[PDB]
């Protein structure tokens, strides 16, 4: 199922490393197990 989403395409989604679920960029944790993403915010070590 795909709908009009030019502002937020499903391609921008992410893959929860816990269960391997797909989620949008809006949230951070998987919408099932709540596997709060790890690599989201701008990670700039140094
Ligand atoms: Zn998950």
């Amino acid at each position: 199922s795909f709908e009009e989403d030019p502002e937020i395409s499903l391609a921008d989604y992410w893959k929860c490393t816990s269960c391997n679920e797909m989620n949008p960029p809006l949230p951070s944790h998987c919408n099932r197990c709540w596997a709060l993403r790890e690599n989201w915010l701008p990670e700039d070590k140094g």
